[PDB]
């Protein structure tokens, strides 16, 4: 049939010890037909917890035709001399229902996580002590299997931690049927602060798998890094050398299937509603899964978002409000080494930039371009986008800001003067002629 791994908590409301106390499961005709005729499984103690609590682990063997339905089982608990049940603090036999969905069944093992068990002799808060403990004995058990990586250990991994969202996220209990849990309805806020922090203890010390299995916990838990989402930001950092290496640390668990581009985007976009820039170096692995675009000869057409490789991000807000830029040149200039293993990154910076510092980035940033000549011409893809801008600045006859638009020809020129020899005819096409036609207009309409 199947085997199903189970694992409950046991509290003060019985002072466990293993000699003293023996823990089984009872249940209906399900497992087997010995409904409530036997006990269904006995539970092996491997844990102390403290706080008087202890879990107990076991085993059992269920025929298949139960997939898709609901088993009913119940706790029971050898007191050295008698048989006692479990108590579940709800207000109304009732009992537990275990249900075994063959979607999350890859290999055919069951894990019942997030068991907790009372006796009975304040009860809501006693379950919600219990749902953390769980939630980070979850968290610890499935890390566990990293400890070699692979392809195997990667679906593994994600195969319990599915299995255990899949519970947790539906708590069910049986009466009659089978019903969303109600005595608690299972609390966010305080549970999730603390696995915030227990991910924040355990992670802090390759860099960016765990990044990304934090990234995939933090998705799929409904978790937020309140305002401190710069250290995850920083393990997605890479400090590769080369492409091929961030393309190789990358490879086995991208390819994955899993949602990371919409995992990526929303954390990019939270670290610019909240006015941060260490998001920058996580760009990288975003486009990694963006399956971007050629440089399609009419490319002026392109809008912004796709040519600056941010399709679901609204970079001009951020790029407007955020005022402290000297800090963020510098950060620009300290991951620098980011610019060789992402062609599209130089662009996806340029766009994020106000016009008064651009200049400032191709200079910071001219000797990528002698290494990367044709980036040069997606400076002035830029500037077209930037064209709106342009305008309303040279309409007004500011001296300070014609002089940046100047200062920015004037750097354009350079480029193109010196490294008229570089740009390769791959980059190069008919259409930035267009580009640069329309940056014409644009200055002698504004130009009064």
């Amino acid at each position: 049939g199947v085997t199903v791994f189970f694992h409950a908590i046991i509290s003060l409301h019985f002072p466990f010890n293993p000699d003293l106390h023996k823990v089984f499961i009872r249940g209906g005709e399900e497992f087997g037909e010995s409904k409530w005729d036997s006990n269904i499984c006995e539970l092996h103690y491997t844990r102390d917890l403290g706080h008087d609590r202890v879990l107990v682990e076991g085993i059992v063997c269920i025929s298949k035709k139960h997939l898709d339905k609901y088993i009913p089982y119940k706790y029971v608990i050898y007191n050295g001399e008698s048989f006692e049940y479990e108590f579940i603090y709800k207000h109304q036999y009732v009992n537990r229902c275990l249900f075994i969905k063959s979607s999350l069944l890859g290999s055919g093992d069951w894990h019942q996580y997030y068991d907790i068990v009372y006796m009975k002799p304040g009860p809501r808060k006693d379950l919600v002590k219990g749902k953390q403990i769980a939630a980070a004995l979850m968290l610890d058990s499935t890390f566990s299997i990293l400890q070699t990586w692979d392809t195997i250990n990667l679906n593994s991994f994600f195969t319990q931690f599915e299995q255990f969202c899949f519970v947790l996220q539906q708590p069910m209990i049986y009466e009659g049927q089978a019903q969303l849990w109600t005595d608690l309805q299972y609390r966010e806020k305080e549970v999730k602060r603390y696995l915030w922090q227990h991910l924040k203890k355990h992670v802090v010390p390759s860099k960016l798998k765990t990044g990304l299995i934090v990234l995939f916990v933090v998705e799929k838990i409904e978790l937020l890094l309140e305002g401190s989402l710069d250290w995850l930001c920083h393990l997605l950092t890479s400090d590769a050398s080369s492409p091929d290496e961030f393309h190789r640390d990358l490879s086995h668990i991208l390819g994955i299937p899993q949602s990371w581009r919409l995992y990526l985007v929303n954390l990019c976009q939270r670290c610019m509603d909240t006015r941060t820039y260490t998001w920058l170096g996580a760009l990288p692995v975003l486009h990694c899964c963006m399956e971007l675009a050629p440089r399609h000869k009419d490319a002026w057409r392109q809008p912004e978002d796709t040519w600056a490789a941010l399709e679901g991000l609204s970079f001009s807000p951020f790029r407007e409000q955020m005022l402290d830029t000297s800090s963020l040149l510098q950060f620009m200039r300290e991951k620098q080494h980011l610019l060789s293993i992402d062609e599209p990154l130089f662009r996806s910076w340029f766009s994020l930039l106000p016009l008064s510092h651009l200049v400032m980035y191709m200079e910071n940033f001219i000797e990528h371009l002698g290494r990367f000549p044709a980036h040069i011409l997606d400076c002035l893809s830029g500037i077209y986008y930037r064209l709106p801008g342009l305008e309303q600045v040279l309409n007004t006859q500011d001296v300070q800001d014609v002089q940046n638009v100047q200062n920015i020809l004037e750097m354009l020129l350079r480029l193109l003067d010196t490294y008229r020899d570089k740009i390769p005819e791959e980059a190069l096409s008919p259409s930035y002629l267009t580009v640069c036609l329309k940056l014409h207009e644009a200055i002698c309409s504004s130009t009064k």
